[PDB]
This record gives C-alpha cells, sequence and structure tokens, in this order.
C-alpha cells in the first residue's frame, strides 16, 4: 500500500471571511477567522487524504506553537510528517488570507522568505520504494531539479509497475520555475503563469507550452470558471468544463484540490479525460465550501 | 509612586507590511510581517511605558499561546498585568493588519466577538488609592459606566490631590459609546466618530459635542494630518498642527500614541495646549516608524 508523497510548502493561513473586500484604510470585523494549514503540496495532501489515499509531506518547518499546531492538523488528517526538514532556523511560513464571501475570492500577503527549502540532499534520504508518485510543488528549481533526476536514476532500474509515477507544479510566474517544465509525466501549468507569459485562455498556453515538457508528458492548466485542459504526446487537447456550486463562497485552495484530485485519479489509472472531468467536480464542489472538509 | 490604568482591548496584532495595497483575489508576498500586541487601550500602555510612565492593564484574556505571548509582551515592557480578567471560555481577540509602507495606510480585519468583557463587577476589585489615572476605552458602555460611577463616588470622599483623574475614549461609531461623553475629565473623540456623526473638522465635532461632557472637562479631538484640536471650561479652542514625518510607512496605533502622550503630560502637571502638541509629536514620530519602539 504505497504513498504519494507532495514536496513542498506548509503554511499557516490565517483566513478572514469577509461580506465586501476592504478599501484601503479601513476597519472592519470579520464573519468569521479560522487558523487552517495551508501551503500549495500541503493542501494537495490534504484533499489526496480525504479522497481516501495514503499521502506523506515532504517540506521545512521550524519549531515553535505553529509548527505544532500544523503537525498536530496533518496528523489528524493522517497525513506522514516523517519526511518534514527540521529547520533550526528561521520562521514557519505564515499567510493572511482575506475571503470574499459574496464572491469566493481569496486575497494572500504571504510570509514565506525566513526558512531554509528542502535540499536535494535531504530529498536524497527519501526512500523511493514507498512511494508510487511523487508531486513536487515548484519552488527552488535548481535544487528541485537534482530531486527530479533522483527519481529518473531510481525509474531507469525499476520495471514499469515499479516506477515511481511523477508531476510538477508551476503556479508561480517565476523565471527559476520554467526549468521545472522539463520533468515529470504530468506538468500543471497555473492561470496565473500562462496569463503572465501572454496567454488568454488554456488552448492557448497548452500549445505555446507543449515544447517545454518531456518526451511523453502531459501539460495540464486549469482555467477557472473556464473549465480545465490537457495535452498529452498523441497531440490531442482534452477539455472539462467547470463546475461551479450555487454559491461560490471560498475559492482558498480550489488549485489544489483540482491537481490533488487529478493526481488520485491518474494515480488510480484512470484516463486522462475522465481525471480532468474529476478535478473540476472535486475542485468545483469545493468552490462552494469554506475550507476542505466538505469535499467528501 | 501610583499606576496609569488602562481598561479596554487586548488584542493579537498579525501585520503584513506591502509597498502598495493588494487588488482583490491578488497574491502576495509581505515585506515584512509581525506579530504585535494590539487594541487600543493595550496600545496606549506600550507608549505610556515607553515614554517612562508606570501602567497597568485591565482587560480580558482567554489561555493559551497567543496570550502567553501578549502577557510576555506587557511584561518585557513593564506593564503590570494583575488586573487582566482572565476567561475560563472564550478566544483571545485577532486581527489581520495590511500596513502599506508607501502611505502608511492601515487595513484592519478584526475578529473580538467571543470574548467576555471586563465587567462592573471585576472593577470593583480595583484598589482606586494606587492609581492617579484611569484611562477607559469605550467598549461596553453600560457596564464601563458603572465603573465611571464607582470612581466618581470614590473622588467624593477624597481630597484633590487623592483624587483620580479620569479619561475616556470614543473611537468606535457605535450609539452606545455615545453615553460615554458624560464621564472623565478628558474625552477623546476620534475623527472617525467625528465624521459619522456629520461633522467635516475637529473645532465643528468639539463645538457640537461639548454640551455632551461633563462640567469642567476637556473634549479632545484628533484629526489625522489636520492636526489635534481640544475645548475646555473656559471656551478656548486649543490647536496643534500635526508633525508628519518625512515618511509615513506605518498609522497603525497613532490615534493610541497621541491619547497615552495626551495622559502622560498631562498627568505630569503640562497645560492641554502642552498636550496637545505633545500628542502630535510622539503621534507624528511614531508614523514614520514600522511599530511603537523607535518612539524613544
Ligand atoms: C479546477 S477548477 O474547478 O476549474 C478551479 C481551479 C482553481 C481555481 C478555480 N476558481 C474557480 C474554479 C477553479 C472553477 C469553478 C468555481 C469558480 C467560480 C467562480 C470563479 C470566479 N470568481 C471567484 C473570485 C473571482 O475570481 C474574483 C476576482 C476578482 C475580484 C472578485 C472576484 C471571480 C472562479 C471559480
Ligand atoms: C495625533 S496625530 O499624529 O495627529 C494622528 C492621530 C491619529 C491618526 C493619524 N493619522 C495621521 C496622523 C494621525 C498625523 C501625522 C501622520 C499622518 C500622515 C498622513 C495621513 C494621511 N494618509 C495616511 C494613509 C491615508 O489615510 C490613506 C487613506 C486611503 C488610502 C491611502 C492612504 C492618507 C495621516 C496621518
Amino acid at each position: 500500500e504505497k504513498q504519494i508523497l507532495c514536496v513542498g510548502l506548509v503554511v499557516l493561513d490565517i483566513i478572514n471571511v469577509v461580506d465586501k473586500y476592504p478599501e484601503e484604510d479601513t476597519d472592519r470585523r470579520c464573519l468569521s477567522q479560522r487558523w487552517q494549514r495551508g501551503g500549495n503540496a500541503s493542501n494537495s495532501c490534504t484533499v489526496l487524504s480525504l479522497l481516501g489515499a495514503r499521502c506523506a509531506f515532504m517540506g521545512s518547518l521550524a519549531p515553535g506553537h505553529v509548527a505544532d499546531f500544523l503537525v498536530a492538523d496533518f496528523r489528524q488528517r493522517g497525513v506522514d510528517v516523517s519526511q518534514v526538514t527540521w529547520q533550526s532556523q528561521g520562521d514557519t511560513p505564515c499567510s493572511c488570507c482575506i475571503v470574499n464571501n459574496s464572491n469566493g475570492s481569496r486575497t494572500i500577503i504571504l510570509y514565506d522568505t525566513n526558512l531554509p527549502d528542502v535540499s536535494a540532499k535531504d530529498f536524497e534520504k527519501v526512500d523511493l520504494t514507498r512511494f508510487k508518485w511523487i508531486h513536487i510543488e515548484g519552488r527552488n528549481a535548481s535544487e528541485q531539479v537534482k530531486m527530479l533526476q533522483r527519481i529518473e536514476e531510481h525509474n531507469a532500474k525499476q520495471p514499469l509497475p515499479q516506477k515511481v509515477r511523477v508531476s510538477v507544479e508551476i503556479e508561480k510566474p517565476r523565471e527559476e520555475l520554467f526549468q521545472l517544465f522539463s520533468y515529470g509525466e504530468v506538468v500543471f501549468v497555473s492561470k496565473d503563469v500562462a496569463k503572465h507569459l501572454g496567454f488568454q485562455s488554456a488552448v492557448e498556453a497548452l500549445r505555446g507550452l507543449y515544447s517545454r515538457v518531456k518526451k511523453g508528458a502531459t501539460l495540464v492548466c486549469a482555467w477557472a470558471e473556464e473549465g480545465a485542459d490537457a495535452l498529452g504526446p498523441d497531440g490531442q487537447l482534452l477539455h472539462s468544463d467547470a463546475f461551479p456550486p450555487p454559491r461560490v463562497v471560498d475559492t482558498l485552495g480550489a488549485g489544489d484540490t483540482f491537481n490533488a484530485s487529478v493526481i488520485f485519479s491518474l494515480s488510480k489509472g484512470n484516463s486522462m479525460q475522465e481525471a480532468l472531468r474529476f478535478g473540476c467536480q472535486v475542485a468545483g464542489k469545493k468552490c462552494g465550501l469554506q475550507g476542505f472538509d466538505g469535499i467528501v
């Protein structure tokens, strides 16, 4: 019963739900406030655990009351925390999020600049035989490239059912990340990255970025209310319409819900078309709920 | 030596300093993030301690890691916490603040609705002989009115140097707070309260609200970059121009810096004109600094 490893960020999300987006220099009372475990790779673990998958998290944490709460939340959700890279120096990332109840918008201000990242040296200790899928949240690209090369070396010595499946996510429009396109069987590219590169649709983004992926890889792009699209080695464009809820209340973590649902579906042997549909269905349902718990 | 008691709110302020105000549904990294002890009465204690006054705080806290940090901060600053009302049930207030460093603006989203307030019964335990000044942050007006009546009864039996000096702040435009104008020798009314009552200037606000204050009392109204004004029993309008810093970087806690500095100056025997000037000088300096620490 092999696990799914998600390598990336874990952050304390201090979420304020408001009735209207605040105007600069004003004071208001929130409708509600919650302290939620966040970060793209950590949120993928939450969704994977809710779907019934055995999953592990690999990311950095600094000792303190914040890390204890985040670890206690991971444990309660049954996410394995043995690969956590404990840092003697630095600060656990923390974000302040504004969730607008009226349209489901999420405005994030993140503090994640004072913590050493998972190194290639740290990743060298990971027993790759306990994982069937490794998802890397694109962050410190130069070190993560070495982590991806290690999996490639491992998989070349393994028979087809013993090969670890690899997915990569390019979510932030940072130049350094673009070297990660070349790795993984599944590459997730955000609407934000695509729009920053000049793309006005998911189909445009897939055609424009496919030459960057590994030979035989599938490029995946979710475009919010326009749905989600994919392009694999057969050159066929795949699409699923979005499944918006009756009332969009919380879009915070919707992207991760999509990524984790696609990984879940693909790891179970479903096709890319089935994974695209499932991804839109689960993230769609998530957009009509506060947090993640109501998806199942 | 007698202390200055500030009765009111203590909040966990989570401050994100940004280079520009975030647009709804965007993601940004902060320039810096800090976990600062807030609340209006709580902030006045910080400024009073920095100025050299022996001050105490009276407010509610719920047990947890947040309260421990807030208490540890108060203690480190030499603010007496013996009058803190520990609540068995509820949550310590927490706000998420966006400080824009290009203009000094502060946007606050506060969670403070799940904690019992300091009662008149809790205030009955306060030894009024240990305090020369009691400042009340207007909140639960009906209970605070009984606290104010207790001080009045006490002072009537005391010789002039043994009477406790009383100030009240009316910061929030809540109807309930308007009964507090009738109490205290010094009444602080915010620009926000005045603008909500229809007043377009501090002078207009003072002439329109003076009939509400106690006989012999002084009404004080700070009007941000327009300075601060006052009106006492002699019917003379007093004014101090604002002292803006070279660069306005943080206005969070500016009003509390003004209030605490006026209290400090008045408790030392300075005139209202000298207190108004000092209040604008200290709050003005504070605005060019992140936090409070750089005022002295
Ligand atoms: C895999 S997926 O399910 O395709 C998906 C993945 C990641 C993110 C996603 N967002 C949304 C979806 C989605 C799909 C359906 C739900 C939905 C409804 C409405 C809006 C649009 N709203 C939400 C704030 C909004 O973007 C806004 C912007 C600026 C100001 C105010 C609101 C205007 C988006 C989504
Ligand atoms: C006792 S006191 O010192 O008089 C004082 C007491 C309480 C509050 C106070 N605010 C300000 C002062 C002040 C006075 C000096 C510093 C200052 C400079 C500039 C502005 C005006 N700026 C600050 C963001 C601003 O209010 C804004 C609004 C909306 C969008 C962008 C910026 C437009 C205010 C103050």
